[PDB]
């Protein structure tokens, strides 16, 4: 319902597609072109726009009807195709069509792999992508850093300390336990960005998101207490377009529906300038609800002692 | 999760119900409490500090598991006892209780009726309560006003005339039966409020709910083009407490989490000082999707032709 309207009014990232697909008319010209979660069908419409022989879409939602029938109305039901359901519970595309030249998708989640359609995307490019294909985009990239947060941590953590009198400080680790998503002002970050992540869907293999191990690194710039970790992703279509389109879910650039992903810490750090801050991250399903994420940090700080939380966010 | 952070810090809400249960003592006091949907537990304290002998918390949400690890560290195990699930799978209450004195409940929806928890409060209240017992609160008025609303109707549901230059228009009647839950400032008010629906805890019968018919009538102040209704609801604890103890969800107090409700008119209103509007609302559980809720009006300026308009909340 609303989140197509807040999918399509996301202007960073539907210009980031339009750029991506209307500029590179000669790749979409005469080519069979899937896209996964066509909501609306505005993405669709653009390959169409850029010439493509056949679009077809596909979408789990009832919005498939309505999306026909704005498929219509631009004059293209000639073009596109759209069809309901899961991937994996499709028998054969339509017109017979076995292999398809380009994957269009947005399945980016928030922290980008919370609740991502990630695994639908790499099933249908391992079904029906030619030798060759592109993937729209097939690159995204995680970044992390530390910020000074004491204020929003205070209303957010130490709240429950006290409750019109009662003490609710048995909530608080479930409060630090779940990352919240929200914009942080790029006044806050108090450290270099650390790029920790990359899932390049051109060659990355569903046992490989099994369980993500990575490590990160970055530098502290000032004398400063580091309340929170901050992580956001960047999205690139590499592979395909003339010139690399790129666009970012930081806290330096336009906001996006994605917001940022920030990590509470249990204990704040004491930074000082050219401290170094280094450490892995562990990213898996969660065990006893699929659709939980859960998120291990261990680090240090100039090789002190490890500090470990773990998060899950639900 | 974030939900019980926000019921919490809903200041206006906690509040009133800290006055009229922390006010009332004496009527508290030996008395036996049952609190549906109990949450992370600050009702049942509330209830156990005004001297309750017993406080009975429900709630289906796997949240019980801390909540009572803050009942017990604020010294309320022997008064306060959780219980997990439905109250229509609940077998008996615990201690032997066969009946309540009490049922505090916050069962209020979004539109005060939209996934409620009225009709398990009702079941509570039929089961449970003594003849003469008190429900906390008892009595929810809602009131529904004209407001002006061209900038936000123009970005909310003209955007979809045209969208990267396509024609998205056919999705601009499901924009329109989408009510949107949101604050109006009340500058944006251009007719008196209607009083259209009471709902007495008392006194009401679920076979009541199956399907509510009722009328309102409310008169232009302004020279002014209408572009929505906005409705709210009052909340008033009337039987029990010493003095009746009030919250609006209004426009013209505090916000709540509640925010108000506002319906985008079809066609505008193009209204005079003192033109009257007046028809029914008819609100009823969708027959497709159980939680869903179909919300019909009827109504005429001055008695021009009636002009109908069906949304759905879901």
């Amino acid at each position: 319902f609303g989140i197509h309207e807040e999918m399509l009014k996301d202007g960073i990232r539907t210009n980031a597609y339009k750029n991506a697909i209307l500029q590179n008319k000669h790749l979409f010209k005469d080519k069979v072109v899937l896209d996964i979660g066509c909501g609306t069908g505005i993405l669709c419409l653009f390959a169409a726009k850029a010439g493509a022989k056949r679009v077809i879409g596909i979408d789990m939602s009832d919005i498939i009807d309505k999306a026909r029938q704005i498929v219509s109305d631009n004059g293209y039901s000639h073009v596109i195709e759209l069809i309901k359901g899961k991937v994996e519970d499709i028998a054969q595309l339509p017109f017979g069509i076995e292999k398809v030249d380009i994957i269009i998708s947005e399945w980016m989640g928030y922290f980008l792999l919370y609740e991502s359609m990630l695994q639908t995307v790499l099933s249908a490019r391992d079904r029906w992508l030619r030798p060759g294909g592109y993937l729209f985009p097939d690159k995204c990239t995680m970044y992390i850093c530390g910020i000074e947060d004491s204020e929003y941590k205070r209303d957010k953590i130490d709240f429950w300390d006290n409750v019109y009198g009662f003490n609710f400080s048995a909530i608080k680790a479930d409060a630090l336990r779940e990352p919240l998503v929200d914009f942080v002002e790029s006044q806050q970050i108090i450290t270099t960005q650390s790029k920790f992540l990359e899932i390049d869907l051109n060659t990355i293999q569903p046992e490989d998101l099994k369980q993500i191990t990575t490590s990160f690194e970055f530098t502290s710039q000032y004398q400063e207490y580091c309340q929170a970790f901050v992580a956001w992703f960047d999205c690139v279509f590499s592979r395909g377009p003339h010139k690399p389109v790129e666009f970012s879910t930081g806290p330096f650039t336009e906001g996006t529906h994605w917001k940022q992903t920030v990590f509470y810490l249990e204990n704040d750090l004491p930074l000082k300038p050219n401290d170094v801050i280094k450490g892995t991250i562990t990213i898996s399903q969660n065990k006893s609800n699929h659709r939980d994420l859960d998120i291990s940090m261990k680090y240090t700080v100039n090789g002190g002692a490890v500090i470990s939380q773990d998060y899950i966010m639900r």
